[PDB]
RNA sequence: CGUGGUUGACACGCAGACCUCUUACAAGAGUGUCUAGGUGCCUUUGAGAGUUACUCUUUGCUCUCUUCGGAAGAACCCUUAGGGGUUCGUGCAUGGGCUUGCAUAGCAAGUCUUAGAAUGCGGGUACCGUACAGUGUUGAAAAACACUGUAAAUCUCUAAAAGAGACCA
């Protein structure tokens, strides 16, 4: 009903086409959704959670989801190496978080896939797609999109650069996937699956949800940050360690656009339990929960949220997301050798 | 061992590394030769000639010559509008023309294999190694490898012409080819293919043959261009319109240099019938067989042989070589349904 | 290509095309044949998202609603069908006088006739004619008739381009 649409749209910070998402929701029962994943070795924060009450959020609705998990992309991007044994592992490393944390697997209505799996599982309807795509665009549009890998920075042209965004273009079509729910990176292939689908005059044309950026834990760049393990908060993290890395993150009091710890909480922990307590002294206004962003914010601008206390209360519960996780591994031999590996490698 | 080397390096203007192929021929008793076609327009008279007379040539030596018939790559490059089912069609009528004209397929050395009924049966192994090629190289290699399509660098580029060189570097190694014989339109793939062996550290480093391409028919055209049906021979034509075109040839009176005659009667009938009989009037000489090619262009230096009666004795000598086409395409109603079918399709 | 002349042709010369020869296309010559079109009708509504990307302006492109409908028309279905429904299939500028710049009546400033379709050019469109491609029939070759298309068949075949500031106009 509406209540489809009133809760899917909360998922995507933006969408177009908005119209068509209702539309589409009367129409099937069932919609698909993916989202693509290049496993760049220990998990973000970001894909971990943020993606799990998405997610979360969509199958509420009922909606189908699909884990585009992409090996050979990640080789493409050339992610530890141009290996594919290590992404492997690492991808069902991504995999053993996901069921972790918990987050639809109970159901199992939830599909995780290897790219290379299906794609070769259905090769002759998957890269005739990608050569349609690839003659239908030139060498300009690609390179325009080329920020879904993160690697054009104005470096040296690469043919894997060209590769990339019509094989993941290809994949919308492939999956029958007619829910786009990624990152403001992906957004740029979504719109390219857009235009192939108005050119191959096909209808139903794929709606994009493109979820807020998650800023890292320091001023110096809002988008995400893989490539600095400080900068970035992680699954495998320890207490001591989110701590002191909480503890280190930038919050400028007084601030409310750009201080990563509010969108940190926002994005992550006030979807999530419903509610933030902020624990606090006696003097200083003393233990209080909040139950929105907007009256959060607006105690922050008040000054009585202060730094210096915010940032414990969002370690302790960042800890309290995450330790279902670190116990699993305790408990699971085989997740034991997982992050064993993961941390044995080092992200080139 | 000698003679197979001999006869080998006959057929290639251009063989890098010949010590390597001396010892290929030493190991391997039948070494797999690879060609490719993308099946667009009408057959030239080199692909029906030379290749002919190439793969003749290579079976006697001893070999295993695969050809490739470029269904999704003739795709690529926007010819005839990219509809498969029309480059089918023009791929079995390839075929029909090089059973007529004498390809020894009765020995069983050779294998018609078109991309299609061959990626897909084996994509498992063939598109990670495109894969493989794409992130071994970068964007403006590839670029460079931009006469092989025809394209210059100042045409407009296009992913189709990216995907293209990948794929078809893939197949120099897919088919574990080990033998190319395409002409200098195909050398920036050879050599981006050894230079990958080099990058891949591979211990087999295919040898290259290129041919040498006839000039066009008209002024400065070193090869012939399909887009003016008037500067090159179809298999197909007729006695008169090869003899019409043989008769607007080109060959100025005492020049070799630049002389489209020449090079066809070099590449084609020397070739063919271990001679080249002109039959003239005893005012300029009476009838004269040349079993050489020196013979033929000292007398043509001499001025002694005239381009009057030389146009005549090619003319006649090339319907003698196209006649079997000619007669199995009007005995078979189903060979004269596919070329009426193909003459049917537009120039694109 | 006109004139004696029915589009087209024929007397006549030339024009172009096709063919042959001197065979190098070039340059010239030869005796040949052909050239095509006509008719009738429509064609200016806006907004919106994406699309150079760093924005803004001029826009161009698909693009979904909406429209005095992307029409005159083509395709299909219902089909007692007189009719109805769906899809494809759309043009760009200018104008003429009223008050002024101007001697009130060129061009511009305020509206104007959805478009006087008013003015020119252009899109496909339906029909006829000619020839050709192909098929069948009447067929002794030849020829005649009917039908499907061609003539008027292809460059953002790959939708983004220009400018002005910012960091790159």
């Amino acid at each position: 009903p509406e209540e489809k649409f009133k809760i899917v749209r909360s998922v995507g910070e933006e969408c177009i086409q908005e119209d068509e998402l209702l539309n589409l929701l009367t129409k099937k029962p069932e919609p698909v959704c993916y989202d693509g994943f290049e496993p760049s070795g220990r998990m973000h924060i970001a894909q971990g959670v943020m993606k799990t009450i998405s997610v979360n959020k969509l199958t509420s609705a009922g909606c189908r989801v699909k884990i585009w998990i992409a090996d050979w992309f990640a080789k493409l991007n050339n992610k530890m190496g141009g290996d594919l044994k290590k992404i492997e592992t690492v991808g069902r490393y991504l995999i053993e978080i996901w069921k972790a944390v918990g987050m639809d697997v109970e159901g199992g209505k939830v599909e995780f896939l290897w790219s290379s799996k299906e794609i070769n599982a259905r090769a002759d309807e998957y890269w005739p797609l990608v050569l349609d795509i690839a003659q239908k665009n030139n060498l300009k549009r690609i390179i325009r999109c080329s920020q879904i890998m993160g690697r054009s920075e104005q470096d040296e042209l690469t043919a894997a650069q060209i590769f990339y965004p019509c094989m993941q273009c290809a994949d919308i079509f492939f999956l029958k996937a007619d829910i786009c729910q990624l990152g403001m990176d992906q957004r740029k292939v979504n719109v390219l699956a857009r235009e192939y689908c108005d050119d191959i005059k096909r209808k139903n044309k794929p709606i994009i949800l493109s979820h807020h950026m998650l800023p890292g834990l320091q001023q110096g760049q809002e988008k995400m940050s893989k490539s600095d393990p400080s900068s970035s908060v992680f699954m495998e993290d320890e207490e001591a360690e989110v701590n002191v890395k909480i503890k280190k993150a930038y919050c400028p009091p007084k601030v409310v656009e750009g201080n990563p710890c509010l969108e940190y909480i926002k994005y992550l922990i006030l979807p999530w339990f419903n509610e933030f307590t902020v624990e606090r002294s006696a003097d200083n206004g003393g233990n209080k929960t909040f139950k929105s962003y907007e009256e959060l914010i607006a105690d922050y601008e008040s000054g009585e949220l202060h730094p210096a206390d915010l940032k414990p209360a969002l370690s302790k519960s960042l800890n309290k997301i995450l330790e279902p996780v670190r116990e699993h591994f305790r408990k699971d031999s085989n997740a034991k050798e997982l992050l064993k590996r993961v941390k044995a490698y080092r992200v080139t």
